């Protein structure tokens, strides 16, 4: 058996995220931003943490990899709406998709990956590296579906030797996440179940 804080990770890590491309800035306040995707939706994202506060002005396009917070909702001016969190970045390609260098080890042993995915994006937010990561833990290597794959942690450390990690026996710290990383200066990331 697990606990229950173990259970709303399951749930809330082995769901999907969003993906919307080439979105246009709407409007942009203090801890939100207003954004119309191309197929016609608007989401609205929170931004808590002081460290992540997106400065793209009215008109800007962005590019989301987020998750929702909630059902999208259908509205009486029949605008669909959507209602995520963090996740925005510029749209800038990179020459050809790479693959990120992720070890993970379990109970001390190594954890070969499945279906990790490449990519071609020049930067990624935290809080998506963070769900990409987990995700493959928990659909590939049983992380929090039984009692003995609770915690551990994933680090990332960048070619100047500065590191971000993240605790899998919590949710991700969204109030203090740090601002969106180039993904070609990430020199290891390093994944271990306890």
């Amino acid at each position: 058996s697990t606990n229950d804080n173990i259970k709303d990770l399951l749930d809330w890590y082995s769901s999907g995220s969003d993906t919307f491309t080439n979105s246009e800035v709407l409007d942009n306040s203090l801890g939100s931003m207003r954004i119309k995707n191309t197929d016609g939706s608007i989401s609205l994202i929170i931004f808590p943490s002081p460290y992540y506060s997106p400065a793209f002005t009215k008109g800007e396009k962005v590019d989301l990899n987020t998750k929702r917070t909630k059902k999208s909702q259908h509205t009486s001016e029949g605008t669909y709406i959507h209602f995520q969190i963090s996740g925005v970045t510029n749209t800038e390609k990179l020459p050809t998709p790479i693959e990120l260098p992720l070890k993970v080890k379990v109970h001390g042993k190594d954890s070969p990956l499945k279906y990790w995915p490449k990519f071609d994006k020049k930067q990624l937010a935290i809080s998506t590296l963070d769900f990409e990561i987990r995700h493959q833990l928990t659909q590939i290597h049983g992380l929090y579906r039984s009692s003995d794959k609770t915690g551990g942690y994933w680090k990332i450390t960048m070619n100047d030797g500065s590191t971000y990690q993240s605790d899998l026996s919590k949710k991700f710290e969204y109030n203090t996440e740090k601002p969106p990383i180039n993904i070609d200066e990430i020199k290891t990331i390093e994944a271990e179940i306890n």
